[PDB]
């Protein structure tokens, strides 16, 4: 259809199981999480290793300035954690609060104890949709529930931002926003709005598999949305095309660290 992204999904979805594993890690940048996984077995707690992959990709986004975690942190979404432990070792922040969905299917909440975890407190069993929103001072959110159908994605994309806004009109000046399906027309349209009253723009996570088109939308990024959006889908379809394949490329997995803040 439309859209570049459109005629990526497409693709995607006529991919075998073997190449369609093949290229979902084409080219992105991967952690090794062995370490940490012999870490849980283990039970080590205080090794500082993070809880799921999504530190990592946070991490990224904040050691470039797409925004500055500050004061009070409402991650929606947690899951795992990853965000949340992430944003306990950074110095301008002081109060870290995660809700998530939990319960069957869904990843609770892992209790460890790296760098500033007393500054955590992540609560499960929470649907953000229904939850009535709250003050903060650096707002995040890392849901989207990926389908088959990019119609499906879209709504369900649309919901979210939606939902995000809630929180959004409260102050939060800083903050982080999962686009599952930026590449549809009516996420494209309520990102522009979007961006005209709350500023930022979307930005391609290189740590985030092929096999979603998933963009974030960050308080300290800009430029077109179209462009940008675009910019991603060919990329993306790119990558099915090549005739040279080298796999995920490498990156250490930062440790945390350990200890408490005052
Ligand atoms: N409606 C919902 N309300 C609250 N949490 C949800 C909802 N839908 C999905 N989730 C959670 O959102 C999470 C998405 C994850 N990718 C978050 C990973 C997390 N950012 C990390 O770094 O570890 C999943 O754990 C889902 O269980």
């Amino acid at each position: 259809g439309r859209t570049l992204g459109e005629v990526w999904k497409e693709r995607l979805n006529q991919m075998t199981k073997e190449e369609f594993t093949r290229y979902r890690k084409e080219a992105i940048i991967e952690v090794d999480r062995s370490a940490a996984k012999h870490a849980r077995k283990e039970g080590n707690v205080t090794g500082g290793h993070p809880v799921s992959r999504g530190t990592a990709k946070l991490r990224w986004l904040v050691e470039r300035r797409f925004l500055e975690p500050v004061g009070k942190v409402i991650d929606l979404g947690c899951g795992r954690g990853g965000w949340c432990y992430y944003m306990a070792t950074q110095k301008r922040v002081q109060e870290v609060r995660g809700y998530t969905k939990g319960g069957p299917g869904h990843e609770e909440p892992q209790l460890v104890q790296s760098y500033g975890w007393n500054i955590v407190t992540m609560k499960s069993g929470v649907d953000v949709f229904y939850r009535p929103s709250e003050c903060c001072d650096t707002l995040l959110c890392d849901i989207g529930e990926s389908s088959s159908s990019a119609e499906v994605e879209e709504h369900r994309t649309i919901r979210v931002l939606e939902m995000v806004e809630d929180w959004l009109h409260r102050g939060p000046r800083e903050f982080c926003v999962k686009v599952l399906c930026p590449y549809m027309p009516k996420v494209i349209e309520k990102m522009e709005l979007l961006q005209r009253r709350y500023g930022g723009g979307l930005v391609r996570n290189p740590l985030s598999r092929n096999s979603t088109h998933e963009m974030y939308w960050v308080s300290r990024a800009s430029g077109n949305v179209v462009h940008s959006v675009n910019m991603t889908s060919q990329v993306l379809l790119g990558r099915m095309e090549k005739r040279t394949w080298k796999g995920p490329q490498y990156e250490e997995d930062v440790n945390l660290g350990s200890g408490t803040r005052a």
